């Protein structure tokens, strides 16, 4: 079975008494496939995510996934430890680090620093701009050996063309045989995903295929 990732008439609560942050969510993955998930702000797009990491259980309707998750978060953060630290975590493979530190475009920004990669991070350290930390987040979420990457708004920070670029360096060639879910709005995007889920205040607006949606 190549099937990775369902959800079935998925609605959920954050809140008890409250609005459903998702109502009747349907979405089905293959392996290897990339889903771009869209929409407004507030439209539910996290707490999808949120739903498929098992932080928020559904009221009715099923999230049936197996796998080993790696989540980039919208809001990219950073770890004391050196550069190097914060992305390998606890499995080392040189080349496959080299590849992620290259398709993020941090080589640049190791080279500048004495210690490289090896400069140490935290309370007290160098301070890095919205975009390094970005990339160094992406990195991190790439890097890790997972079964489905949740890539939620990762080009935070960063300009038009250095977004583009790392769009096709890292998420479509890197990760070019991984199933991967990108929380994105750019059309360039949507273009090359495999599927396409559009949220609308919580509701299902649009899922489909990118030449479906054109229609
Ligand atoms: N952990 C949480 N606890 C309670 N409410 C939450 C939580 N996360 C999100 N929400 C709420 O759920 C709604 C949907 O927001 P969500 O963060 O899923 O939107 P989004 O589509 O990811 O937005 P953005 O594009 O701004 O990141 C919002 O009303 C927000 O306040
Ligand atoms: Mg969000």
């Amino acid at each position: 079975t190549t099937t990775e990732v369902v959800m079935e008439n998925v609605t959920a609560f954050w809140e008890e008494g409250g609005t459903p942050v998702l109502k009747d969510i349907n979405f089905k993955i293959e392996r290897g496939q990339l889903l771009a998930v869209a929409g407004s702000t507030g439209a539910g797009k996290t707490s999808l995510l949120m739903v498929i990491m098992g932080e928020l259980e559904p009221s009715e309707g099923k999230i049936k996934h197996s796998g080993r998750i790696s989540f980039c978060s919208q809001f990219s953060w950073i770890m004391p430890g050196t550069i190097k630290e914060n992305i390998i975590g606890d499995s080392y493979d040189e080349y496959r680090y080299r590849s992620v530190i290259k398709a993020c475009q941090l080589e640049e920004d190791i080279s500048k620093f004495a210690e490289k990669d090896n400069i140490v991070l935290g309370e007290g350290g160098i301070t890095l701009s919205g975009g390094q930390r970005a990339r160094i987040s992406l990195a991190r979420a790439v890097y890790k050996d997972a079964d489905l990457y949740l890539l939620d708004s990762p080009f935070g920070y960063l300009d038009v063309l250095t977004e583009k670029e790392i769009f096709e360096s890292c998420v479509c060639k890197l990760m070019a045989n991984k199933t991967r879910i990108l929380v994105t709005s750019k059309m360039e995007h949507l273009k090359k995903a495999d599927k396409i889920l559009i949220l609308h205040e919580g509701s299902s607006y649009f899922y489909g295929t990118f030449s479906e949606l054109q229609n």
